[PDB]
């Protein structure tokens, strides 16, 4: 999942 480099 993008929008987050950690998810």
């Amino acid at each position: 999942c993008r929008x987050t480099p950690v998810c």
